[PDB]
């Protein structure tokens, strides 16, 4: 049901804040946020154009693009995904980023590679395994998908790590600028391909790349390093999951605790910054979710408070922040000490002024997870219109074209 | 002034908690307290016997004795601290670990090792250098007063560090048991030798001791394996400070955070515990304390939350308790768990009857700073004593004899 929320509009929430060279006037962000109406060549489509422009009005709010791929091998997905490694691809997106900013709001693209969990099928249409920090499935039945089809994991040597860092994502930062992103956001959650790289129950490498907390890590700091050089530590944000067990991390189980990793990672980034190339922000899932599900309070292994005891920038928090309306407790404790930022998903999908009914304490707008991942306009763009102007057949069959 | 308290008596402070193999009958325990009333050659003495039993009254109570020299070059400080390492030693611990067993109490002996921080005169004396993880000194000062007599610190050889785990630890873990310690707790607190091996700011060894979060943990491991081999884990505790910056630990300013190092180290505990090697107790001091000074809030970088999240055993936290007295709002909570003791070391120094003080709500008697550290009974056995009785110049003049 719809929810009723006390308005923010005097709260931490509606004071500016620096984010890298950018100032926002809203701590409330879109997070990234999967819904698979890109183009089938992962082309940004005229749907997404609308979609994000949308969510652009309450003018300096920051948007995170939807995992984007970084090149064909960071696939994986049956739905229709966008990437940013081509110029067609960067071309359409500054159609969306200039659409976004002409509201006097910023967007960062969430980069993302899929690794283990990429649908071996589709890559094999690509010529392509799955591939990860080590040859290894999230569970036998992804393991059997694989192997009946004669395209197994496998694990990424040592220069095609290096590969990653110097041409894959080289190459999207490079077409990121190209299409006026503000960002790029390193995807190092939810147990895709940095997650399996930083972890030991996903990484059991030999090289440089495994065998210890440092080791996991070093990709990950090597891609902060190197893109830092080519757009800027400034435009450089990072996500992580410390808690989630989604597609199958062990988390508080695995052989290394999410604290050590994760602080480990979170203390790296900041003596960047002592050093004068502080990246942009950290975006951390708070422990009330993982991946796409709600975790109950009872299967809670722990919180995020080190992030904020160990690295003195922006964080962005996200996961279920409405939890406890109407008054935003929660919410309003973890912006108090003014460098934090908010972040709404779900509700953000079915309320487009999401900003604007949570400055004046407008009831949400329930969310419909149906059409979360669907392929077509209906539960998409669909709830920017008055309901009596919707023709939802005419919707379910208006799948994403070509922008103009 | 005194401490005007609530009394404890119905709270979880007095229900009964099993530590390794024995059940305590209060969680309010004396943490490890150094007062220098040892004879010259480290033997316990009659005025050791005659403290420690005056704690133990309310039965069932845990007493953790003051750091304890694991072995001749574990030692270092010009003050009379007592030894375990000889016949004699274990011999005289033994009619205090009696005497505290006779009131139905338990007694846990911590072993020390000082490492970088040993006086280099008192070193020289005994033909030994002062050691540690790597030549490094706490001070300028304390550099200059080393090579002033020749003595300069030196790093521990690889096979020096094996001698630590299969000599002086085994042969003091040994003379314990003949001592008749309920535990053996090893100092891995306060910037003392297993401290300066754990963080970096202190160990840059190439060898396996060294060189990342896990070497740098290997030695503290491998005693924790071998030690419970000998006595078993549920004889074993070991004490750590994260956050503490006594004797120069960089803490929150090294290269690597101590949520990281310690939070390594406890999940490496826990995972011993899952296998049927379960440690009796983690102490761990409070970020209101370091060392023996407290920290202002303002100071403080860190909290011990993650030692409950990733342990799941007994925990001993310590560092002024008393700050929210009369009701003790903070103790409370900590203790909520039922898994959680809680010490006081100050105000037992000054409150040989504390147990009985809390429980019932009687005022603290003020401990006495000027004489913490003097090597006589006065302000050392004289708190036991109505005030109307003692002898001031009698009890300065009362050094420590030999026990009986
Ligand atoms: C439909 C859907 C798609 C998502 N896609 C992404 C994604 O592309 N990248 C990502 O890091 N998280 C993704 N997430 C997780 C969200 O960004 C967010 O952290 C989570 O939904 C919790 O926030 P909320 O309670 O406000 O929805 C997705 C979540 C949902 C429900
Ligand atoms: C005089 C004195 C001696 C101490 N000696 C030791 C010691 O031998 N080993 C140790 O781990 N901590 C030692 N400490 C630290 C205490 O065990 C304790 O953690 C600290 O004093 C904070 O607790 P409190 O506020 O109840 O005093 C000592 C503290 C003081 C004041
Ligand atoms: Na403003
Ligand atoms: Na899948
Ligand atoms: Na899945
Ligand atoms: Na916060
Ligand atoms: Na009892
Ligand atoms: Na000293
Ligand atoms: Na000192
Ligand atoms: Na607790």
């Amino acid at each position: 049901s719809s929810v009723k929320i006390s308005p923010l509009k005097d709260s931490e929430a509606f004071q500016s804040i620096k984010v890298g060279n950018n100032t926002l006037q809203t701590k409330i962000v879109y997070p990234p946020t999967t819904r698979f109406r890109a183009l089938e060549d992962h082309t940004p489509s005229d749907l997404q154009l609308q979609y994000y422009g949308d969510r652009s009005t309450f003018p300096g709010t920051l948007l995170i693009t939807e995992a984007t791929f970084v090149s064909p091998q960071a696939s994986g997905y049956e739905g229709a995904a966008p990437g940013i490694w081509t110029d067609k691809h960067a071309k359409a997106w500054k159609v969306i980023t200039d659409k976004v900013h002409a509201n006097g709001s910023f967007v960062s693209t969430q980069l993302i590679f899929l690794g283990r969990v990429a649908d071996p099928a589709v890559m094999k249409t690509r010529g392509l395994n799955p591939v990860s920090a080590s040859a290894t499935y999230e569970s036998d039945a992804a393991k059997e998908a694989a192997e009946a089809v004669g395209n197994p994991v496998r694990a990424l040597t040592t220069q095609e790590v290096k590969d990653l860092v110097y041409e894959a994502y080289t190459n999207a930062a490079q077409k990121a600028m190209d299409a006026g992103f503000d960002y790029i956001e390193l995807h190092a959650a939810h147990g895709y391909l940095l997650d399996q790289f930083l972890q030991p129950c996903t990484n059991q490498r030999t090289d440089e790349y495994g065998g210890s907390i440092e080791n996991r890590a070093r990709l990950i700091l090597e891609l902060i390093d190197h893109l830092s050089t080519i757009v800027g530590a400034d435009k450089i944000g990072i996500r992580i999951s410390p808690w989630a067990t989604f597609q199958n991390m062990k988390a508080h189980k695995d052989t290394v605790h999410p604290l050590t990793t994760f602080s480990y990672l979170v203390h790296e980034l900041q003596q960047r910054a002592d050093k004068g190339q502080g990246i942009a922000y950290i975006s951390v899932v708070e422990p009330r979710v993982s991946g796409n599900v709600d975790v109950s309070e009872e299967d809670q292994a722990g919180d995020n408070e080190f992030v904020s005891k160990i690295w003195k920038g922006v964080i962005l928090k996200a996961g279920n922040y409405s939890y406890d309306a109407p008054e935003f407790k929660t919410l309003k404790e973890d912006i108090a000490d003014k460098r934090t930022l908010v972040g709404f998903s779900r509700y953000f999908t079915s309320n487009p002024n999401l900003v604007w009914k949570l400055r004046d304490g407008i009831d949400l707008v329930p969310y419909d997870r149906n059409t979360f991942y669907s392929d077509n306009n209906y539960g998409y763009n669909t709830f920017s219109m008055d309901s009596e102007e919707v023709d939802k057949e005419l919707e379910i069959k208006r799948v994403p074209s070509a922008i103009e």
